[PDB]
């Protein structure tokens, strides 16, 4: 009725429509489906469409629908998947009533409201709570490269970990995954948890509005007082879609590939998951990097805006080192604060073990250390295979936090 | 009806007004195709089926139907599928086949998957017990040029037993469509499918080969059948995919590639796999830019598929054959398929190859003394069980007891 | 016909309408021509033949025919031909050739091809022996500068004994001409074909003589004998296409290169090998840009021929000539044309080759005793046996069952 | 004729209707010659080289050629020449200079260029003992920064067995130039013609001046002489060529470098060979870094020319002058200029060299014995004179029988 598709292809159609709003979606009038508009030149706008874009022809009319794509929560979604549109996935179900209608984008909570974190979140990994630290608050990340330990490190937090409400998004990732973290979790999480599944196969806005979906139902579960685990599996994927829309509707490109969206809406949605008021959030955002290096666009920008970070090198699962996280290069930005002077000063001196026998390693392969002329190398080999079962563990095993600090202190003497 | 205006190289473009996208024209005089990417409020963008050489400018396009669909049955059994589904041996009659599909399906729902439990056995004995594959998983084969890619596949085509084996050869040698017949006894061709178009063919025939491939193995698993899809160099894929997106003006946004190869390669690779009725697995060779693990494709494709099968030259050059490395390789549905004692045989064995790649330099030069460590003395002690249990001749298959025997003998 | 209205230094655009894409026209003040690349609405871009240096704007373009046709016969043998097709010999009176035929060709079907039974001798003993190649195969010479490609195909060049042998000699040094023309006999070059064109010359000429030599060496085919294309510096090919697509307005995907060199490559070199009616076996240089293999055009012409001699400067310093690098180097039919124990016999002599190579660093500062391992006793007892077979001299050559028997003594 | 448009800061555009290519124009407020480089319809673009910043909307032309000639003869022995081909000295007056030649000349045809069999007398015994140049070969020097690469030079101006040396300084200094040609005397600048350009001139006449010391040593040639050029710096030649290219718009390929430069090489560097009537014998130079290792100019120098001469940095560390590394250098063109008693007399120092350098970190660890190898023991009694044989000083001449007579006294 109002306007007409002009130009179609790739991942955004160009629409001739006037006195358009910026985020206002459109129905295209004679196929049911709908597109949301991004960005506003003269008289043609960029709209981007919430499916696939084959099958259109120019001058297909364009109907009006809304001024602002809102999503629909309420409490009546726990134990229940949820599309990255909004939409329920599964269909044997009768669908909820979900009375309270929310916005996708909203505002992080004033930094002054927001208090220091001092309580630890125990996890169950006894490296990630030994060494380093979470607390009930902070939003910790797990940067790794592809297909090395962070979907099997996730499923050891959300089996391990506790909290009121479990947000789960499993965007960008393959379809065979959302059955295995329907397996692995018990009957009690599943009480209390909401999957937010977008697959890799769905189109640039499902996959790019899915991470927003799930903070906002974090948010809302936040807002009635209860401590909510957020969990992000692969929030680069995010970053790759709005890469793609960013770039298709005409940007330019900084720090290999990526247009300054991708770099300035970053913090408009990881600045939304911390302490709060009311409640609070415990975000773990997972890091896909573009090869083994750490210091990827993406990774590098990630680790530059979370509270904590966990990286796991690939050399390290090449030798069966599972979980292969590397405790030199990874480093948690609160534990200084949510744990005691002893439990901290331990963990110094365990961390310096294993970067003093890293040091040692390789000149004791190609055979050339002497034992004796160095004190502190020697502490950091008679003590190792003592500390490697501390620092490695089995998928099917949980550990307290009073094992983890027994542990520890046994391990570090 | 309407009249190209320019032709570039790779892709025309013409004066289609109101055309829809998808939709293929016939080049009016000299019997061609040509199908619409993309639309410019009355100029579109056309991929020719063909070479582009005779075309000139004002050259009419008739319309021919909506979307290229492939005609599709159950007489494909046995037969030779060209790139976008015709047939190519003229030797005999042509074959009857009742439906059409067009090339481009949705993935089965996410919630309908049935975690994958049972074991795929292969034939090699290094991916039996060290890697294990089960019903549904789609694997990956990666490796440089000339490292063993074709030969592992050629290993386990006459190795594993599924009901329907649909085979792609896209993007390869025209050598090759013989030897391949050359490795499939009667028992195997009377339910083999062979689609192949070769590195001559055109970009799109090159791009749209690998979708026939899984439109004929979905065709076949509805039936209920297990069906064994298998791609030789899903990279030539994503070379033709790269050549067709860059000239259809797209940016460069990693390492040569645009990101509609990207986005494209997902909904490819997602659609074999588990499945509600019958189930599809998948072998996808995949070529590596230099022998480097983290080419951008090998990352994608590693990143998208169920494991990974790392073949090194290092090996090759060792005459260490098949060239799999032990340490880049994983299978990730193991644990759900084999028993739990074949699991921590397999972990102690990967551990003694990790002790004995630390302790050969040590060896070799001469410091090493007889005892000292006491898993590295394992480690030496079992060496030449390891390798010939790893390494495996072509003509050479072996059973699932079998390996798992000789794999827990040489374990301990 | 048409006037000029760009001149760009590689890429002149002509203003005429209703040109078909192929056509070639000419300067009509001149007698120099120009073929058609691309077009637009009134506008097409199209390279000339010869350099760019002396055009100004209205200059108009008669037309000549559709296509550029080479004219091939019989009497081409013992010619010298340029890359054009025109002959060189200003000194013999010009032949007798009734046939033309355009350079772009299909190959043939994928099913008719046969796969390969038959050895090819060669007559260097390493390759004959270690490496060996087949009948119909295309085998490929992988070295840097003046490492010592061109040597060995003067040498198998002598050595082989195919029924018509076309030699080019793309984009190279002019005075090699004589060179390859004096090691020669007359008893050969009466069955040669040479087709010569040289770095000097422009960068369409330097593109044309790859598909000139081919066209010529399929019609010899296409008479039904076994011919022999040998291509001196195919990676010149891949220079000149460079240029040809980055002054079309191409874009790097891969080091330097435009995407028409990688997919103007395959055809190209897949149109020889097996045929139902002769065979053509097919010897390609390529000029690595460095020293290393990784090469994206040396990657890229690994991963379509079936074989590859891969020569190394690190033997050639050390006067090991010629310098086959044996664990770099491949050969894809090796186990098809040879008897079983010849292929057992190569395959543990190469073994024996790597499995001293490393040990030599116990040798050189003394760290290696005689009896713990037989097999490397046994290599430092028979090293002088095998830098005896591997070496041979230039005006050296052996028969096939001499280089079996040799093979049989040094490896016992 | 016509005035400016505008300039972009480097290359600016001009209004001349029907201007042809590669025509030069002239300035009218000024002495600026400029140079077209590519045509549009009516408005050419045009490059300046001189100075850019006294320019209007409306400064005019002049036309004055077809292209760009200079003014060759036989009274140019003794001169210095620029770039462009202006007599540099002021001080006397251009003689009477009659002949008129283009920058452009195409190589002699392949079958009149023959075969290069006699040797050519160079003086240092380093390059004419152990190596050989001919009469028409292409010799390269790779030099470093402080090995003696002038001193060398001067040698082989000085000790050269040529009728006419031109040289070439293609980016140098005034001091370099001067303290260069204050080593060699009148009596070789009787002969020599010099065409000196510095690094203030612009990089079009630095680009230039290698076309014109080629034409003139060509028009020496063509009068049935034997031309020694030496280009000094092919390296700074190609910094020249890549900043016109560049500043002209020009994809980079490799290295910086645009494909104008190495497609410009060869059309250079072939012309300075053997011909039908005389021949000139080229030596140029390449300066090699440390802080490159790749780097692409030389790589495709080596390519082009046949036979290069490595000038290492520790062999002047040490003072062992000439420091020429025998072993890493070689020349190609020496199996046929030498005889075969002198072919296997300067084989043998080499490997002579060879084996006392194995020897010596042998030994100087302390892991060899007096008395192991004849061929190790002739080495050690055969030292000093392989290094009396080697090393010459400035103004030590040699002849051809004295320098094959002291080799046959060194491999004694
Ligand atoms: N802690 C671990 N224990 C056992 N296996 C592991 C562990 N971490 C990684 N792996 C092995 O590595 C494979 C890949 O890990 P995955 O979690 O799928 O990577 P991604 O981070 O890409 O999701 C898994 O199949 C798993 O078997
Ligand atoms: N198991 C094996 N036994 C013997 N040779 C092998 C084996 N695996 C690889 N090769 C060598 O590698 C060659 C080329 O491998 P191929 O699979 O054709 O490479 P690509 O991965 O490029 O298709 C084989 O022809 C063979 O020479
Ligand atoms: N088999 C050999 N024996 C002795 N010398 C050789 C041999 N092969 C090459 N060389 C030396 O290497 C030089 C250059 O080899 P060539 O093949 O011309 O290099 P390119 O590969 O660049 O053409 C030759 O002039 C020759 O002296
Ligand atoms: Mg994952
Ligand atoms: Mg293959
Ligand atoms: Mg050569």
């Amino acid at each position: 009725y109002e306007g007409k598709i002009i130009n179609i292809g790739g991942t955004i159609i160009k629409a001739r429509l006037p006195k358009a709003r910026i985020g206002a979606f459109y129905k295209i009038e004679p196929s049911q489906r709908l597109a949301e508009v991004i960005a506003i030149d003269e008289d043609e706008v960029f709209l981007l469409p919430f499916e696939h874009v084959s099958g259109m022809y120019c001058g297909q009319w364009l109907s009006y629908q809304g001024d602002e794509f809102k999503i629909r929560v309420g409490d009546a979604l726990l134990g229940r998947l949820i599309d990255g549109i909004g939409r329920p996935m599964e269909s044997n179900i009768v669908a909820p009533y979900l009375p309270f209608e929310r916005s996708l984008y909203a505002e992080p909570p004033d930094p002054l409201l927001r208090q220091v974190i001092d309580q630890p979140f125990i996890l169950g990994v006894r490296a990630i709570d030994g060494l380093l630290t979470c607390g009930i608050g902070q939003r910790i990340g797990i940067f790794a490269g592809s297909g090395v330990g962070k979907s099997t490190l996730l499923g050891m937090i959300c089996n391990g970990a506790s909290a009121d409400i479990i947000v789960l998004a499993l965007i960008g990732e393959r379809g065979r995954e959302v059955n295995e973290f329907l397996a692995l979790l018990p009957q009690s999480t599943l009480s209390k948890c909401v999957l937010v599944v977008t697959t890799s196969d769905r189109p640039a806005l499902e996959r790019m509005k899915a991470a927003f979906t799930a903070t906002t139902i974090a948010e809302y579960f936040r807002d009635q007082g209860k401590n909510v685990l957020l969990m992000m599996d692969s929030v680069t994927r995010y970053a790759r879609a709005a890469r793609d829309v960013g770039l298709a509707s005409g940007e330019p490109d900084v720090r290999g590939g990526f247009p300054p969206s991708v770099f300035s809406s970053l913090p408009k949605l990881l600045e939304r998951a911390g302490p709060a008021p009311k409640g609070s959030i415990t975000a773990i955002y997972t890091v896909l990097l573009e090869s083994d290096n750490v210091n990827d666009p993406i990774g590098d920008e990630v680790r530059s805006i979370l509270d904590g970070h966990i990286v796991l090198t690939r050399e390290l699962a090449e030798e069966n080192h599972f979980p292969a996280i590397d405790i030199g290069l990874s480093a948690s930005r609160v534990m200084h604060n949510v744990v005691t002077s002893e439990h901290l000063r331990a963990a110094a001196e365990c961390k310096k073990l294993i970067a003093t026998y890293k040091n040692v390693e390789l000149l004791i392969r190609i055979g050339e250390y002497t034992m004796g002329q160095d004190p502190e190398a020697d502490k950091a080999i008679k003590n190792r295979k003592l500390i490697q079962n501390f620092i490695q563990q089995s998928t099917k095993d949980i550990s307290s936090y009073e094992k983890t600090i027994e542990s520890l202190f046994k391990v570090v003497a």
